[PDB]
């Protein structure tokens, strides 16, 4: 049987990892050979997820083509998202909820995206299509990506399809949402041993917006002070790739995960249009995006009516 | 509130009859769509709307003057769509080719599946919102399946098309080998042809990497019928390559009964349709033994050979 590699984008989040290791199952469940993997660091909210479900880190791989022809995407499609020789590979099927861009193939494939609030409530009901019980521990960590997604159930991006799906998850998995879920995303937002580095990186992700080429991150916390009072050492990481990638803009988004605002840092030439998608004044590099949590909702799609 | 549903420029059967199913879906569910579509209605497409007694789709130039989203069917390509495709927001796609130039700014529903035709995407997509499918509509998306899979000998055809098209032919009420012969020769009925119909009437425009192909088809029940008026096919695709810049255009003339097809290849890179299909060119034509479908057996050979 043909080996496939599942993954989903770099700078790996929970619904990213998640969602690889609960399709390499229903794939595998049904006779097939997925082995779900990964193409970076899992995060403290990831490793959270993992450790109380007892599974295991996905493989970390830099390539695909060494190792197989054919590949699935989960969580993604944008090329420079995902593996760094994504060309060489046939994309056999994606399934996602971010828009399209920089995404093409020589043939027909499997692509599903739905507008939800996570991957992995598409996962469910694929589960459900192909009459496969999803095991307990597989449930928590489907559970896990939407709770991750949505900010447990708070962010705009979720529908009454994640909520459906994190309730039958949750049965399943043998947890209480609201208490499992509160616990593992402030894993999450534990930034105390984080470098400026891994404060950028750790959830960015690059986009071409019309012609201008764009890097934006976000981080999760509980307090925006504590991000804020390292902005001398993280205007000179976000300077450093800024120059390195040849970026019009970086934009660092650092979201209260409690109030659901959050304070825009950024970077480059085409800093100024931030202050046109949001309507505010960016002061020393910052500014205040009231309800703004959401970036493929509230972040990419007025920063491209911006840009352009 | 209104949105509007259309497949690919020059429509064919699967692309006006999957409009209507899908405008019929929606509009059951309790939405607001109506089915459009953005050229004439060939000779086959034409049998099966009479048969199953249903108006032609209304025909659009543009889309944004008069809604704000569209959902496109049996297509995703921009230079493929609707001449003003960048000024609406695309809601949904549901289809069955492969994805290029397409790009969203905002999460949609895209449901493409490499199966034979959109409309067994569609045949799906009724059962799981628990809505009837109507006599005449099952006719049109059973036409469409037809069409697309040449009566299920194209290799495009899945198991799930011919379940499919077993369901819907009985919700019909037809004989789907002895409808789907007539309807199918009704499309190969060159008879009344201009070459510039015969270039245009299935066509589609690519980018092959850095090369811009327009690749047409014809169905042909005698390809020697169409090889006679090899002149004049010529003087108009080559207008085309001028006007439109192109790499290349090649013709396919498809044998619907023999399941080989004629390429007449016109062009600077006509000599990658040698390298894609193994052949000599000679007097710009090459017999193209069981190649049947654009999209499995000619996008992605001749993307390998002219990258
Ligand atoms: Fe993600
Ligand atoms: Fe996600
Ligand atoms: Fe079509
Ligand atoms: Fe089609
Ligand atoms: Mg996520
Ligand atoms: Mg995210
Ligand atoms: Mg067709
Ligand atoms: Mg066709």
């Amino acid at each position: 049987m043909e080996k496939i590699l599942i993954f989903g984008h770099q700078n790996p989040d929970t619904d990213t990892i998640c969602s690889a290791i609960a399709y390499a199952d229903l794939k595998n469940k049904l006779g097939f050979n997925a082995e779900p993997v990964r193409l970076g660091q899992v995060n403290g909210e990831t490793q959270y997820a993992l450790d109380y479900f007892k599974q295991e880190s996905p493989r970390l791989v830099e390539t695909a083509a060494n190792e197989v022809n054919g590949v699935i995407l989960v969580d993604h499609n944008e090329r420079q998202q995902s593996i760094k020789d994504i060309e060489e590979v046939q994309v056999l099927e994606v399934i996602d909820h971010q828009r399209i861009a920089n995404f093409e193939t020589a043939e027909p494939l499997y692509y599903r995206a739905e507008p939800v609030g996570c991957t992995a409530t598409i996962l469910n009901k694929m589960y459900k299509e192909n009459n496969v019980k999803i095991e307990k521990e597989i449930a928590g960590l489907m559970l896990s990506a939407i709770i991750s997604d949505s900010l447990l159930f708070k962010s705009p991006t979720c529908t009454d399809q994640d909520v459906a799906a994190a309730k039958e998850l949750a049965e399943i998995a043998g947890v209480d949402a609201e208490e499992y879920g509160l616990n593992m995303l402030k894993a999450g937002a534990d930034l105390s041993k984080k470098t400026v580095e891994e404060l950028i990186s750790l959830d960015a992700k690059e986009f071409t917006l019309g012609s201008k080429k764009v890097e934006i991150a976000q981080v999760n916390t509980v307090d925006i002070e504590d991000v804020k009072k390292r902005q001398a050492e993280l205007e000179a990481v976000i300077s450093k790739v800024v120059a390195e990638k040849n970026l019009d803009l970086f934009l660092l988004v650092i979201t209260d995960i409690l109030e659901n605002d959050s304070l825009a840092l950024a970077i480059g030439n085409e800093a100024a249009k931030v202050e046109k998608a949001f309507n505010v004044t960016l002061e020393n590099n910052t500014a205040l995006l009231k309800g703004v949590v959401s970036r493929k909702k509230q972040v990419v799609p007025v920063l491209t009516d911006a840009m352009a």
